């Protein structure tokens, strides 16, 4: 077990070597505990859900069984933060399908956020269903997927009300979309004028923005659909930008060498918010744990040095049943973490200062030296001051974890 | 060389096997006519211009050289097209620098337009100046670096205006900056700000639109500015639609695997007009001839399958001064115009029916055979009818032109 | 319909303005007939196979796949090879890949003889329980090891056979599926232990005329996208210094990668290539072929430079969304018109040029080829070989998806 | 100015955090001493040379380009290497890339053995009249292929006589331009071209303790973007069949190519490797190296696997923008703390948890180890050789600037 005085005194000596180039170590970690990150339900239960019932043992199978694992995530996390639901995790004995869901079918996760003490996000679930009609829903062609779809998306709204009311924080609805065609299409247009007449019909009945907001998030392709997406990144950040509604910024969703830290500056000039799904993707929209690598590192300073927080949701969204599915949350939450304080813990103001004076060298110099000054310290204290577990500790809860819980099912 | 006779003879059988399959040939090539494509005059001259005083033999030096070199490629690329300026191109014995040019200074190529019936399009000089501050102009944190090149965007307006009124066609005003950093930037936020900022006051006085509208062309990296470009590809699409003015999508300027045909459909439920500038990247922004490739075919193909051409103005990019310059134009024309009538050659509306009603085994079917059917006989056919040499035979012209102008230079 | 007289005199204008650039129409035709592609049987029947228990018509049983290929070489004109997968093998008796026997293969050996057509052959090392984290030949388990090594010594036994029967070598293409989904400590003894089973499964000698052995290399795969123990680098290594072929799949190379840049720098050193066309959109996704820049890159880079002779073209590609016939026949199609258009240039004449550095002659010309007529001599070719011209095939799928694919599913199994 | 009792107290604790998890810090830093950098000289004069006649203070002369690579390695811990390219000759003599001699390098082994570090080796392929459209030793020109087989011949010999004079082995690299802009008919016969004169360059034996070939491939270059007739894949061939070095330049590689997947594919074949670690962003831009994935990845795929003993890491670089005697620095002092980093990890364990598929603790223990106190460990390895410690050195760079670099 690491000693606590072991972290004290790193922690004392990492507090000097930042004052020493203008750094406040303590307001550093005030500044981290203000960033929820919205831990997403459906790692838990591989999307399994609850509407329509070489893999690591122990996946929740009921909504006690997720909520547990959840709170056991969230108590090797450190600060307060959020969870994301499907509309598919509803809790009801009720006989239902995506277009009569009804918001007291969410009662269970509303009771569950409160005891918990953290925020609730939604998402529309708009796939892994018989009315998927040539992997298109919101804008299928046929008038009858539409409508079922169209049902699914104004519920969605109304549930994400509900929640807000109930929980005194607005919920973030989130809608993805998998419509697109596997290979190349003659029409890109009208199925791009089908989706924004639906999605203009799902967003027209007012609800109070102090309850709910939407974000729309984008998709360069995916398996089975990779020629094509109706759902572009261009669609939703004019989408959003033209119906004052958020944008969803996935990491895992781009082109090859396309770094998403860059779309932040050109969007806040004209846009509302963001909701940015940190995910890894490995060479396509592979959806690994989120690990602090140079696209992590890029996306949490280019938010902290902007100072784009206020208006920048920060979910996680990545799905690996090959590994403890507890311990996935608590890896990618860490990594999110580590990489924000690390932005935290740069003498900012006097770096934008050298940059202003193109002083190139200094800049260059100072960000590189930062990369190997004590950031893991100042961490390491965070970790400790929010009882969780230091460094390699937390394999223990996960080892007990294990023993008492996951191999037992 | 090619028998006059032949040609008319292949293009009745190539009519027949389209009528077959319900496609009008000479309603294509009348299409095809509607297309004028704007020739850029930089690339007869090394992007030298007039203003501020190992390779292919022949490069144009003056006015009348470079006039004359235009008037040969035009002459070998069928149909009515037009020519962009540089404002360095700039024809005057007056002491210029580029916040003093006046509209007069352009009456050369006024006259030469006139006497070659194309219509001009134009573009403001931000680079290649002392005045340019660490690879920033219109963005540069220094007030007198962004006033003089905010003079200079007036000045672009004034002239394209006056160009616009003296030929009675719309000069489309193109606009690239090349600011940005070389490494990796603090502050993303603060430099674009600068930028619509700076914009907003270049296109404050009002010109009308009959005369000139602006077009904001963005890049994602280029030499010696490869970590961060002020004036993204995002940031100018929203500045397009927030300012009610023309996106540029230069071919060359995007990711790996980066398809701009995609961008189109995504635009034009919210935008006014695209400036298309067809270039070839070879693994970066190389500025290579534009040649009959996935990335012509499906930008065209694109443009005329969603009925895009009436408010997409097709512009040429390119710098190869390694073959004949004039060569380089026609090659590039030829591949566009062959790309735009393949795609005007298909049954779109039986094609989008099939598609629309889920048939994509027809789909794949059709849209292989087409790229085998005979659309070099309607390319000869529209070639021959418009005056200009078939297939290789235009290779003599360029051989003429070699010896009785290029070489004697 | 097109009509064979106007298939006809639409060639003969063609083979003139070829002549007058100074190729030779019937010649290039003559060249075309000349390169089988091996078509890969598992499109028919979503390698789902025999041992192991959306588009309608899926092929259930030996002749229905079997059936099914005859249909689609119906419809691609000239002499071509069938590839088939270990898990094709046709025998009531229970088998195991492990205990897979040569005579388990006389059914398709009977098939190819009658269909006039070579066999080209797949061990099969995936789909099975002794799959083990992703690992088959190179696992850390020596229980697995032992039995892929097993099944890879058995496909050569199977590939040896099958050439003898046939009178032509079977290329015996090797493809595992071995590597990891997250990031590895180690890279190095993975790929020790691949070279090492590698050497065991090839030892024993077999005559070169009645098989070789092929290795496929992969960048990532689905669940396994970090690292791939069996690299593009590993297999060029491995079949240079082992006189082996090395397999090229179009799909599984980098974003921007021209799979073509590589056959003049592995030719000075190794023996042969299989080379796999596959398109990737955006993934290894394993789409149909199109005539696309990288099919024409792959078809005119093995023309221009004379490598036919010793390149092995197969498909390689899995698409159940559309007609799984239509598909081989797009592909197939695709393949042999871009090989067809690369030796329709004049390129001798152009290799001179671009030795006089005259890129001027050689940029106008390969621009002005890809608007030549091709189309006449692709239409002449397919009505010489008996096959239809143009949108005319759709005719033969609409008539077999009548008769045979939209019944199919009702039809009692046997 | 950073106390040493700072350093020291960081480092106490940063040794009980790492003994805890199985790992040694003072063996860690033992490993780091082996691992010299290979300095090019060619960041501190924008490749310009003295054969053939941006930031202030660019080194004109041998004695002020000297001077820098010595200002820089006194800021650089440990102990390196230079690499030269052939127009660093220092003569009075007229000489072409076809008449250089041997001795033409008696300056730099002098300063070598001053200095205490040994000599790599560049023939100078491009920047000459004799560059033939793009191409030099793989020229269709007779006459042209000779002048750089001639130029090729004498870099060995020259590389020879500088490993004899130091008695460390010159580690010669092979780069060609060689290729064509726009899209080439004949692929095969470039690459015959080049495979013949390259023999014929390697053709006189010359002994190994002195010397050895590295030939370095490129995926594309400016005014060269369609086809490079020296492939990664050709020279990897070329290396493996003529028994030499293979050249891994970290810039030169496909979008998403991850170099460090090379090393494993390479070693059961090849003889040994040159790592030119440089940075891409977005084409071939010879960015200072700095710790970014590439740079992890390289250093961590070398130390886990134990290659660095087969494995010359070069620097290669060019940065005019900036102080060029601080890009030096930059570069090194990333490739040194991402080595270390590397370095203090459990390897031993993490490779048995692997075979054991544990991916679970895999992952957890290779994400907590970024955030370990790795520059606790690489600032005691700083300080203890005499270096300064996090932002010190830019004090070194400041008065290196008001003495030398702003007097020029
Ligand atoms: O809704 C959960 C996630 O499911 C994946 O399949 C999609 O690609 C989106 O990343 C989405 O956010
Ligand atoms: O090596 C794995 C172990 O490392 C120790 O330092 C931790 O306290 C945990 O017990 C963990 O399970
Ligand atoms: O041709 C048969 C197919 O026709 C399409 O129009 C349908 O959507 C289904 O895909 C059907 O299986
Ligand atoms: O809903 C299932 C149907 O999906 C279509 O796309 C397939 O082509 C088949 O017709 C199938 O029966
Ligand atoms: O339009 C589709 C049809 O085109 C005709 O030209 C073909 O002969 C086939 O009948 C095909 O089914
Ligand atoms: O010769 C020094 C270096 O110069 C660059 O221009 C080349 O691309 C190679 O990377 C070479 O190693
Ligand atoms: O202004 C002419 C052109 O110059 C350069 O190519 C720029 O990258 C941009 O494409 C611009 O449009
Ligand atoms: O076995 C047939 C094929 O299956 C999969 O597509 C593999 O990725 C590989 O391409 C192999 O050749
Ligand atoms: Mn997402
Ligand atoms: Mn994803
Ligand atoms: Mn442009
Ligand atoms: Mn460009
Ligand atoms: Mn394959
Ligand atoms: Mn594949
Ligand atoms: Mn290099
Ligand atoms: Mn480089």
């Amino acid at each position: 077990m690491v000693k606590p005085e072991e972290v004290d005194k790193a922690y004392e000596v990492a507090k000097q070597r930042y004052a020493e180039i203008g750094v406040d170590t303590d307001a550093a970690m005030k500044e981290l505990e203000k960033v929820p990150l919205s831990v997403h339900c459906w790692q838990g239960d591989d999307i399994h859900g609850f509407l329509f019932p070489g893999n690591y043992p122990g996946i929740a199978r009921t909504p006690d069984e997720l909520a547990g694992d959840m709170h056991e995530a969230l108590s090797l996390i450190p600060g307060k933060h959020r969870v994301q639901l499907h509309a598919i995790y509803a809790v009801t004995d009720k006989k239902r399908d995506l277009d009569t869901l009804e918001p007291e079918d969410f009662d269970y996760w509303i009771d569950w956020a409160k005891q918990e003490g953290v925020g609730l996000d939604f998402n529309g679930t708009f796939f892994s269903h018989p009315m998927v009609k040539d992997n298109m829903t919101v804008s299928s062609p046929d008038p009858k997927v539409r409508d079922f779809w169209i049902r699914h998306g104004k519920i969605s709204r109304e549930i994400s009300n509900y929640i807000g009311e109930k929980l005194g924080s607005q919920v973030v609805n989130n809608f993805w979309l998998p419509d697109g065609f596997k290979d190349n299409p003659i029409d890109k247009k009208t199925p791009r004028l089908r989706l924004l007449k639906a999605l203009d019909e799902i967003i027209k009945d007012p609800l109070p923005e102090k309850n709910t907001i939407e974000s729309f998030e984008g998709k360069l392709f995916g398996t089975g659909i990779e020629s094509y997406t109706t759902g572009s990144h261009e669609f939703y950040q004019n989408y959003a930008i033209s119906r004052n509604k958020l944008w969803t910024i996935d990491a895992g969703h781009f082109h090859p060498t396309e770094d998403v830290s860059d779309k932040f500056s050109a969007f806040f000039p004209f846009g509302k918010g963001l909701f940015m799904h940190v995910s890894r993707p490995v060479r396509w929209d592979s959806d690994h744990v989120v690990i602090m690598d140079d696209a992590l590192i890029r996306i949490t300073r280019s938010l902290v040095r902007d100072g784009y927080l206020d208006r920048t949701h920060i979910g996680l969204d990545f799905f690996d049943a090959t590994i403890n599915r507890v311990a996935a949350w608590v890896v990618g939450a860490r990594a999110t973490q580590k990489s924000l304080l690390q932005a935290m813990l740069a003498p900012i103001d006097q770096l934008k200062k050298d940059e202003l004076n193109a002083d190139f060298t200094t800049r260059l110099i100072e960000t590189e030296e930062l990369k190997s000054f004590p950031f893991g310290a100042v961490w390491d204290k965070f970790c400790q001051d929010h009882n969780t577990p230091v460094g390699f500790d937390w394999m223990n809860n996960i080892h007990q974890y294990e023993k008492d819980v996951q191999f037992k099912r």
